């Protein structure tokens, strides 16, 4: 069936490509947060183990919300290691950092997702895509709140 | 008491007029979806009976949310067959279509509500009615998601 | 597939027609109650907004129970503005009455549905349809209880 | 202690005999539905696995309700394979039919329980056993609704 | 506001008189059960303290259902010691019986409520009061089930 | 088995007699509140129907708490119309008052239960029965709160 | 095709064993349900409740066993004729005294355990850890239930 | 650690200052509503005690949402009587007004918070802070809805 | 309608004045705890954010309980910034202390409320106001428990 | 930090010593009740297994409440077999008594805890420790209720 | 601190290596299942969208359970695209297959995880690591149940 | 009534003896963990007060499960201070250690329970007691996970 939602196909394609980067960054942050949840040690173990659990649980919902918007626009949602590695701007961490460096990297990760979200708003400038704008806004809100909670631990 | 929310009376009346159309389209889609929930048959009965139930349950809440926004603007919320027949832009189905045609009509219905919402946005941008703009945005999100799920069923 | 539930097709058709009137009245009362929920004002706002919400929430379940009995008898459940306007005996209200008149109209609405339910029992005279009789009975119970609560508000 | 509930002992015995047949048929349909839940295959697996689960869960409660009514009347509730094989009127399926034949058999099973309940009503009318009549009415309501949902799957 | 539910005033008064007897019986059995819950002793303490709690909790709801039906018919619901002592057919117990005698009295109490309910049906048939008949039927179901559970405790 | 809880039998009997009056008053107020819940009419119907429901639901628990304290002291809990009518100081209402008179009577009923509870403390002053004193105090707290809510409606 | 490391002949033999376990469990389920309805005497309330807990558990157990048969690629039996043929539970067509009901339910638990024990040799030279775990869980439940039941028969 | 969220420090500080105003107005409305909840009397006591409770419960959560956005921007959230008395535009009520005047003051309070929120959008437009704009919009929605419910109570 | 709860009007006014001070101290501590919840930083952020949330949630219930007792006694409950600043003995904190100083101040706050509660018991000496005494006792219990939890962090 | 709760250190130490005896008695009764829950047999198994579970579940909460009051007073809470064996006045039971003797011992245990609690009030007379007095009162209330339920099982 | 759980360090390292492969396969199947959930179309959309959601939700918990057993053994849990792509034996799908091919690939994926689990059991039997053996048993149970449900759709 | 669950009386007695040691160790760890929950202080108070609460709550359930398995085998479950002191291999702490020493003792306590469990498997293999072996395996899983979380705090 045709897709008749007030956005041309070329614009929908461009928006889906932007949201694909957002999905890749969100998913990459999801796994890094999960990773640090398992692997953190030291006197902050209990508090960070729990904090990182709350974060990755939220990000698992977020990846669905972003993927579903891509589908609503009429495009497949990427979902493989190869696709996400190509699309993601998150810095990979292959070892086990000290707890304070884990915190720092997760702050940087929140800010990287915000930066990707901000990069999509220009694609919406000439277009009427209020739902996508709202999704970007909700993601920025969560990541900016999470950045505050994380960087507070480093004070 | 006067209404002092940063939107003048003429503009609030115009927003209420638009939301009355959105309310009527949402209600018409609600009743059509409820109808199809009762009346669908064929091998997809269990999946569509359930899917249409989720949809009309969500739409019943949306009807309340739209009507309450009209009230917050200072105007009566329409709520009769006669009013909704005039205000709506969705054709009702008077018979019992095959399941695939029911699906197609509900795709078109989602898009008709999005189209009505789209007709109201320029007014909201002009007068800066941020809460109504957010309401319309949420409706567009829901309807565009539901259109994806429905049309997916028609793919080969 | 054949329907073999101890009621012949001609009787099932007649009972389904009667229940179609009950469905239309119940749905029309549902929307009127929803309408008054949004639109009531005055010192009784909070209590009537809440009371009417309880009522239309219940009526939304009731319309399913009625429509599903029609389907069990082997007939399509009506569900459009045109079909309900034709079948309904509820008096339409296109304006915004005072709170006390909203209450009076909803009492009349309860009693109108009861009258419609009572009108169906003769169709069951010569047939064995205990489930339909029970459905009518349950609706009469709910509407008679609601009528007491509503009219109590109009006493001194 | 004496049982003084307005029905004499011989009539209570007769009602308990009838309910024993209804219990056996309900239990036979319960086990058949549970069987088909485990064993159904094909593209309708997910939806029929779930649909049949809802049905056998409901029937498990019904068997308790029927057995407890026999106890209230002063008689033991039958509860063995031998008793249910004798008292039932539903043929069990010993193999694994295709999904559409499973559905067809469950339609016929609902109608079989209705037919057994129908066989008991003249006695209940004669001795005015209101609680048992209401129990049979609820069972007919459930089975007739379930028959609609099942046979709908066999339509085009 | 008038009551127009298909039953004339003198007939509604007659139904309310019957239900006032049923309410008084039910409330008196409620307090007796509550009393025995507090006061039972012996090796059956835990089981009877719990069983009686379940019963009086249910009866507290039932007294509401009965009182509300009286109100729906247009009459005040009795609710004093003097009114219930006058209307009730339950035997008063001013002491603390042995556990087995408490059980026996509670069996008789269930049957007293059933007997009152059974006396009301002919009037309901005459004037076609279907909701009240269903109320009576549901109470008979609960009380006849409870009588079975209670008297079972007295067997060998 | 003997009762050895630090209170002699004659004192326990006297305390149980006082609590029997409290139980009778509480139960009589319970039924009056239930009665007015069914029978109230007028423009306050919805609010008073609900308010009175909350009150009699609470009173149903209270009668259990009082009866169980009587049992813990080693005495039977009264539980019949004749016993409560004999013991109760609540004024009986055989008709259907107007809503404002229902409210007034329920205020008086709360205050009557408080008066009965207060009448028991002198007995405890001699004996040291801390759990009974606490029960009386809880009942006074509830009834004094409820009296405020009720009389506010009449302001 | 089914490639879970077992091979169809062993899957068939294990499924036959689990078919006996299913029949015994289902037959005990119905017998427990029967005794729940039909028990009388001073133990009525406690046995009515105890037997309800047991048959509620067994209703879940029959699903767990049937699903394992399906995972092994065989149909789950489910008729009176099939269960009469497969089951080793002693049938009871009357209404025993409460103490004899308890005794028969003890014997029923032990019969299910005996059937479960008979299946473990079918898992020699097979890698079927999930079936072994299922048998183990059923033995745990029935051995616990047997203790609770036989405790009622002690002096 | 640096804050790199696409908004420079000077603009974050200015937005946080605006949100500090909103927090103070929300908290002052919270305390006023809580106060009126305790102190309201008259025949509307039950309805207003409950309505004001729902409002202050909601506002207790709202102050968290606003305070947390201030923290996300990198600034401390004000939280003392001195700070809120200074920052707020809402005149507190030091006495116990009649119920109608409590309602009127709470309507005015909703509109004062809305006015404060509307005062912040100009800053956000120039700098692009979408999350803060969404927070403002959500608060405006709640307060405009609440203003409708409150002022409805004052109608004739 | 008159208030007849066994306490004369002059005594009720005196008790209500005492409770007004308790309300003001409890509310001031409520807002200080809420403040520190938002504003705390450092490695204890997660645990103190949560701990302070539990505390202010409890104090919000407590201010209702205290205010409602004032209303039950027949007097208006105070509820403005000016009324509470006038009545409160809590030391105000206009800045953002280090986490350890936040903890110390919250210990002091618990002890200040206890002090205010203790100051009211003499009024209840000549007068029998058992519900108010119980309310004071419950507040002291809660605040003394909270003080232990807080000061343990500084050990 | 200093402890400034209006009780001097020497008095807090004496109160903590009394509460340590209460904690030891409560914990010893907790384990004895848990023991009897596992080990009871006979026709009362189901009712006593359950009753003792309710009791030990409550006692597990109480040991926390008592221990936390010791900590609030500024002293360590004892928590070892040696510490409790030294402090406890409960009679130890190393075997498996008959069910009636288990009940009797648990009655004696409730009364022993009450005796210990009562022994502490003299300390609180000279001092002002209202929270500790309330804790003692709540424990006495629970143990006196439980003693009634237990000894009722031993009545004729 | 020493790890003294009855398994020597070299053996724990070898078990962790095997569990790292199992984690990688489970995570790859998790993402593939999540992918197919978003991207499936055709008349089976509703049923497969829901079924695949149930599966990936379960796998998300399983990933946690496997990773935390690795931690309990004293080794870091791998958690990056590069690590999983190196360790995983699952075939990734970079396109959008038809619904029946998605089902077939998910059947293969269940059987692939079972193969990996089966390859680890000999080490666990040699070492007597009973908790890890139970974990692998539960994974085999779930994947074998899931394989039945999936392949039933293709009959 | 006889016990016929496929294990002879002397072998059941031997299993019950092993489980009696396991029960005693689990109960001793339960009380030590409960003690440390009450008594821990210092900057880790919030995280350890909570962590130790979760642990003792879980252990309270574990003692029931172990005790009930002894009963299912036909033997009394030990349940006194004297029995547990005799049977237990955990040394109790009579004082109030620093938080880090509390953590270390609780790690050693987890490993002590595991050590007792491991000693019992040869008997269970010999007589084929599968339910007891699963119980031991579940306890080892919990204790090995808990040891990891505890010792991580010391890194
Ligand atoms: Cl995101
Ligand atoms: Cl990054
Ligand atoms: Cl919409
Ligand atoms: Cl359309
Ligand atoms: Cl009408
Ligand atoms: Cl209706
Ligand atoms: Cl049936
Ligand atoms: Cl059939
Ligand atoms: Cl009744
Ligand atoms: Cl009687
Ligand atoms: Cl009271
Ligand atoms: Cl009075
Ligand atoms: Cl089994
Ligand atoms: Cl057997
Ligand atoms: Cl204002
Ligand atoms: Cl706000
Ligand atoms: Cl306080
Ligand atoms: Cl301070
Ligand atoms: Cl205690
Ligand atoms: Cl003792
Ligand atoms: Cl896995
Ligand atoms: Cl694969
Ligand atoms: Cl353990
Ligand atoms: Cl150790
Ligand atoms: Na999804
Ligand atoms: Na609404
Ligand atoms: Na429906
Ligand atoms: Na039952
Ligand atoms: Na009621
Ligand atoms: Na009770
Ligand atoms: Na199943
Ligand atoms: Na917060
Ligand atoms: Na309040
Ligand atoms: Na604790
Ligand atoms: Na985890
Ligand atoms: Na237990």
């Amino acid at each position: 069936m045709e897709i008749n939602i007030g956005i041309g196909e070329q614009d929908r394609a461009a928006i889906a490509e932007g949201l694909s980067r957002l999905l890749a960054d969100t998913y990459t942050l999801y796994l890094k947060t999960h990773n640090f949840h398992w692997n953190v040690t030291g006197p902050m173990f209990n508090t960070l183990h729990l904090m990182f659990e709350g974060q990755y649980t939220e990000l698992a919902v977020a990846v669905d919300d972003i993927a579903e918007r891509i589908r609503a626009l009429g495009f497949p949602a990427p979902g493989t290691y190869a696709a996400y590695a190509r699309l993601s701007s998150i810095k990979e961490e292959e070892g086990v950092p000290e707890a304070e460096e884990m915190i720092r990297q997760l702050v940087q990760g929140q800010e990287a997702v915000v930066r990707t979200a901000r990069s999509i708003f220009p694609l919406l400038d000439k277009v009427s895509d209020e739902p996508t704008a709202d999704l970007l806004t909700q993601r920025m809100q969560v990541h900016e709140k999470t950045a505050w909670m994380l960087r507070s631990l480093l004070a």
